[PDB]
């Protein structure tokens, strides 16, 4: 639920370790297509570094129903607090 979506955003940032960077763009990515949806906005230039690894995380998720990626960012962030700890 939208509740729970709340919930698991508060909860990634306390995690007794940060995440990966797989982990990160994952939670950045499924947050995007959960809350904008499909992508609207041009991708960065190449020097942009951390700028065009986010948009490409989420412009792979194209398509997806904002109810899919909110299911799956919950149930990752329900991984992470297991893997690292809360
Ligand atoms: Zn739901
Ligand atoms: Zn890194
Ligand atoms: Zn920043
Ligand atoms: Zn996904």
């Amino acid at each position: 639920s939208q509740a729970e979506f709340e919930k698991a955003a508060e909860e990634v940032r306390h995690l007794k370790t940060k995440p990966s960077d797989e982990e990160m763009l994952f939670i950045y990515g499924h947050y995007k297509q959960a809350t904008v949806g499909d992508i609207n906005t041009e991708r960065p230039g190449m020097l942009d570094f951390t700028g065009k690894a986010k948009w490409d995380a989420w412009n792979e998720l194209k398509g997806t129903s904002k109810e899919d990626a909110m299911k799956a960012y919950i149930n990752k962030v329900e991984e992470l607090k297991k893997k690292y700890g809360i």
